């Protein structure tokens, strides 16, 4: 069969990290985010198993938080799983109004709820969600929590140690660099950033990304 | 989702390669063969999935190839996933007593043949088997073709590009640097050794894969 871990990164934000086995390569792991605000859970891009998600929704529940929403940050296979059990449990489930659409025409689970322009924020300003452009994928958005000083780039980012941009079958790579850039345009008082996959790191990330998509481009 | 490649690499022994995406990392490859003599073809380790298996059969029966077997090398699925398949449409398929009883105790389609000896012969002397020991796993095979001179380690072995041990959640690390030592034993000409993932290489994959098991085991 390892199982969901979840750690505190910050006050009221914990990264939850889920593993799946590759056969022939290791262990790849996978990173979201449980935002708290007061005892109100917001779930950024839950585990990619069914299983996984039902066990986070136990680490809030069994902690005595009400879990609020779900946010994915794309429409990926991986992004599904929560989205029809959080459904299932009438817990609101957020994506842009693109990735909802996208899922629908993939004939996979949609959101309850989603955005439609290329801001929104949630919770009483504690998550702010914002598509960037095209990169990992076509519809990939971040999401910025002004409180803690995090940026949650999904895959949308590369951790530091990691060496190449990751699944790229949807990527919209000549883009990438300038999607990067305008998350930079922002001017985010940026003091981490959690990646999708790998571990957490400073603003440093971001360039790193440019540095990638620029280089795999050419 | 990328689709089988199939590669000659000797005469009458091809690669294939299968393909799966990994969100996070990329594209990870998986290998096996298929041996043919005369017009009768052989697989080692059918591909990752049913589809995948499903096209590796067209590629040979569009040859005028008849599928007589194959083998798997572990109970693991990017060996076993078309055992299914090739059940179906009556394909004799083979693994090793101890690989039968793993896939019947996880309720897993089992193989409609197996052998019980540490050794033993497809095709009339084409292909030999041989259990090492454990090391990728309890069960883990490979396969010896003496014409090809080629060695089939599967996950037993490591490419020279890899610099770890793989998925090692089934592993007997430290009884793996023997493992690798039994088949050095043999003493089999080794021309080429082909990895179950990455580039196929020579028998320095073998002294590799020692020095990753050794690694890992001193921790
Ligand atoms: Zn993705
Ligand atoms: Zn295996």
């Amino acid at each position: 069969g390892k199982p969901l871990e979840v750690i505190k990164i910050e006050d009221g934000v914990y990264l939850h990290t889920s593993f799946k086995n590759i056969e022939g390569y290791g262990l790849v792991d996978s990173n979201g985010l449980v935002v708290l605000d007061n005892n109100q859970a917001y779930i950024i891009d839950t585990p990619w198993s069914e299983e996984d998600t039902k066990l986070l929704l136990s680490w809030a529940t069994d902690r005595g938080y009400q879990v609020m929403a779900s946010i994915s940050t794309h429409s990926h296979e991986d992004r599904t799983a929560g989205i029809k059990l959080l459904n299932s449990k009438s817990i609101p489930t957020y994506t842009s109004e693109l990735t909802k659409k996208l899922l629908a025409r993939e004939g996979k689970p949609v959101p309850t709820h989603y955005f439609k322009d290329d801001e929104f924020t949630l919770g009483n300003g504690l998550i702010e969600l914002y598509y960037p452009g095209a990169g990992h994928t076509e519809d990939n958005i971040v999401a910025w929590l002004p409180k803690s000083k995090i940026l949650f780039g999904g895959c949308l980012v590369r951790s530091h140690e990691s060496e190449g941009l990751g699944y790229v079958g949807d990527a919209s790579i000549s883009s990438w660099a300038d999607s990067i850039k305008n998350i930079v345009s922002k001017k985010y008082p940026i003091q981490m950033v959690v990646p999708g996959h790998g571990k957490v790191g400073s603003s440093d990330i971001l360039d790193h990304t440019i540095d990638l998509a620029e280089s795999a481009s050419n």
